[PDB]
């Protein structure tokens, strides 16, 4: 347990950090919670037991050839110290695809004092101490989640929530980096509501402006770390819908405007979105300029919802499955090079 | 989501501790730390042991008159006294608040020399919720800075760090009931002179009066526990008891709104005696908007254990220590115990 | 540079003089352009003769001392002489009164805000400052302007940032020349925003003045605060009780301002004359505080004064006395003796 | 206008854009009078007006200088001022294709209560002056801060960083709200004997507030340029470090920090040699792939040679004229690294 980077081990992250970023690759949001996977087995009629978690992962961990498209898969904690059905560990089924596996470290939100709902993501506490056992199992990357809130009537995001979303991000990811884990640093601005595109690109810039000074304040390595931030979009609820070419621009722009060229990679978040938008936005957002960083995909839903849908539960639909997998993965694949097949 | 009656709760409570010629008695030594005194006078650390050693303490006849409230560690306030009354029943009994101490220990932040970070955020709301439903009124949380000039400690993250998690902290606490005691302990660690103690102190508390305005932490139902400004403890110069008082003084009153109602004194390593005139001299070198008193552990409590001896026969004159202390601090807290600096 | 004991020490003597329980500061330092919106008023040409005159005659208004601690002028009254030859800086010393000078350069838009201002002067700062302690100023003042607007988000944190920062710098600057700065972050009440809102908005605004002091290592011992009182908007339809704008601005002020300040001289916006001094009088009354609470007033102090005047010397006694009314009734609220919000 | 239209940050970006265009830099031709007169001791040429406008019409009549200088910046005097034959300087500018430029700041003035930090002054009038450059021809802008380093003495402060940084980004957002890319320039001089770690520290944290800042105040990257240190040892520091580590932390420091729709990083050379400034533009373009164009703004480094060969005689102005070219042309292929990992 040291307390200041190595030169070593900022390489270690640097190298890994590259790694989930090679070009071509995207991330495998497979961390849902025993609460979360609940909902999405609820939605096809599967019983959410502990036989059916470590058989519905197993399937997505056995896809042939996944590794081509994936760099890295998210657990949660119940999954990284999981074995299949057949008696293999859950991370060496991904290391046997080429795939690095990571870890969901933050342990959920609370509210802010003071705030109108505004919210705070909680963790720090024995943080250290998970990253070194889950470090230990295997996992080489982390990720935390911070939530912000657009309603424009109520001047939100606040000071509170930015400066709160910057500071603790901060904390976690200088933490993460001691402990030999990549962090992924995503400060998610929600689209709820019916703001505009512009005043999502408004939001995202100074949001992400304060989340890089906050970083550079806690001495976090750039070289070893990663970035989860929304697109650019309207809200759900907003009546003007931009041209996918809008989203694309703006969302590159956002980032071209805030973030430095030393972060090797930019991992969207889909939310809402459907497969196809999903991807189909980040196609646009590679086409529209050259950028110093990989701009990729770390997809749940987006890659999960057709899968679920398809396995229904029955390992005879196992092979089925795992093609749905590998139509999407390839697809995100091309969108993350642009090759899917001025507003100052 | 502060109400005007929760908001009213807290102010009247924080008054109450603030309460001219009252001060804090810190009984919240973890078992830890309650090894080496106990050791020193020849008494098992056994749990009921220190609530031997702590029935003692609070069943000390009129110690309401000069302790307005007292710190306890989680095992006191849920634990009972030998006879089997609860300790927090002889707290009541006395007319003192119990606090409680809600922080989870110290670590290190990355890339610093050592600096240090205050844990304990992670389940903090159901924790005061759980104190308060047991009787506890107030919390304690401690942040920890160091001085070395070199080094150039304390450093921006360090001070960031420390202002923003006891905002946090005393954000949550008032959303739950506990009027919080912000507690940036500036280590007299080093051989730093009286003036570089004053120079971080005023800067320390600057930040973090910031911070707790960005968190909209309500003043009126808020207390201090600072260090007093002091050279370090390996500085060969010694500034005479008159000028800790005036440096301390004039480090608050360029710091802190009046809207707070007291400054807690933390004690450090001074003596019992140190810590009393230290105090009488802050208070007697000018007028002030908040009380400044003690919240004081060793202080109080050295000469008491040492009496004890670990023997229910010295048990009355242990008590009776206590409270020659404790009045001598009372009167302290009213300024009433019985080349040139910038104004 | 660097401010050593003697000129902090003859900042805060100064400083502390302006603030002198029972005494106030006449604001005289109407610049060409708006003092003939006020010689418009009431049909005088706006001649520098006419201006000679009628600051004559506020200048030599008998035994004005007693409630007038300092004059602020423009740059053109600080050098010139009244109708006899007699310098306008002499007639202030003669009545016991210290001379002050603004030293701003008027306000200039933000880029990309809306409509939100900077105010200029930085540039020969020092220098200015330097003649106008020779020529007899012993203080300054610098005027900030921020706006109210929900809708907009108004004061936006880049208002707050530059309105603090520059404030900070006009500070130290004049202190290193040796000039007491008055400090004047004023928040209009344009608008129609409740007093709610303006509470809560002078409260932020006045956190990051003070903390923009302190980084900037400006001496509160020797340095002003001139603050809007908190009222409701110009358009706003609550019509809130005197006694409400007296809690409201005691409590935000109790909860930003350090002690160490020795007074706070409320600037009075488009009140009229009696609600000016009700409104201070109400301030006071309401708790005890530890900087004195006065009024810096232009307008409140002299309308009355220039329509008796009415621009004929055969006024210039009548014109006097209304003047020392108002000084006097002034003079007498900064002592207050002329479901809920929160406490 | 107070916000920027589609159009006027069109401008800015396609004139920013040019700048920066591949294999071209900046002439940095804006000394000051003072300035100037340091420059002509050295050759032994007395500092008159004509001199001034005889050895800047040498250098804007350099046949062919505009393939490898996009923009030269001037001085007052000389935007204004028309060569010995009666052309205006920069009607010579534009025959060559040159962008014109004009330094807007006034120069530098103390902080109080820091060791000799500096504030840059020029922010009173700077719009109008703005708009009456850009009616005289110029496109673009300079705006010198200076920072320090000394480790004994935590140089730089945290308020000189602070009062750089903003002062940058009020200066920025003026300069496109008037029709002139800025160029931010936060020079952290190399004076002193500290190591190239300490200088890579600093510069990092230097360039992070910076771009915070001009984030805060809405300034357009894609209009604006940045001029830095490049991250060397100090002057007296007894290590010296390869080229190569120049060129590796000088890249590591800004690949850090600034974001990629800044269209030009364009290094001051400061103390070092016209060979030097060279090699080192080569080794920070050679070691990586960058989003920004990484180039040169050159004062000494274009002109030390220049000057010594002109000697103050019209007789040696073709050999002059040669030696600039000699020098636009290696930097040229120094800011394409064609001259012919430490976390």
């Amino acid at each position: 347990m040291q307390v200041k980077l190595s030169q070593e081990r900022a390489k270690e992250l640097a190298e890994n950090a590259s790694f989930i970023a090679s070009p071509g690759k995207g991330i495998l949001a497979a961390d849902e919670s025993t609460g979360t996977i609940q909902k999405r087995f609820d939605n096809v009629g599967v019983e959410n037991t502990e036989k059916n978690r470590a058989e519905y992962r197993s399937i997505l961990f056995t896809t042939k050839g996944l590794g081509k498209y994936i760099s890295g898969c998210i657990l949660f904690e119940e999954t990284l110290f999981q074995q299949a059905p057949n008696g293999q560990n859950m991370v060496d089924l991904l290391r046997a695809e080429g795939i690095l596996p990571g870890i969901k470290v933050d342990k959920g939100l609370v509210t802010i004092p003071n705030t109108d709902e505004e919210v705070s993501t909680t963790g720090l506490d024995g943080l250290a101490e998970r990253c070194q056992k889950y470090y230990n199992a295997g996992a080489r990357f982390a990720k935390w989640r911070a939530v912000l809130s657009i309603d424009v009537k109520k001047n939100k995001p606040s000071n509170l929530s930015i400066l709160e979303t910057a500071h603790t991000l901060a904390r976690y990811a200088a933490i993460c980096q001691e402990n030999g884990l990549v962090p992924i640093v995503e400060p998610e601005i929600l689209a709820d509501g019916d703001h505009s595109i512009e005043v999502c690109a408004e939001v995202t810039e100074r949001v992400l402006a304060a989340v890089f000074k906050a970083l550079n304040d806690h001495k976090v390595l750039l070289e070893g770390a990663l970035l989860k931030p929304n697109m650019v979009t309207q809200g759900v609820d907003c009546k003007d819908k931009p041209a996918p070419q809008t989203v694309g621009f703006l969302t590159s722009r956002a980032l071209r405007r805030t973030v430095p060229p030393a972060l090797p990679g930019v991992m969207f978040l889909s939310g809402g979105q459907s497969e196809s938008m999903a991807t189909r936005h980040l196609n646009e957002i590679n086409k529209c300029n050259k950028h110093p960083w990989s701009l990729s995909f770390s997809y749940g839903r987006a890659l999960q919802s057709s899968v679920l849908k398809t396995w229904n539960g029955s390992m005879s639909n196992a092979a089925a499955a795992q093609d749905v997998l590998m139509k999407l993965a390839q697809q995100n694949s091309e969108a993350s090079l642009g090759s899917l097949k001025y507003i100052y």
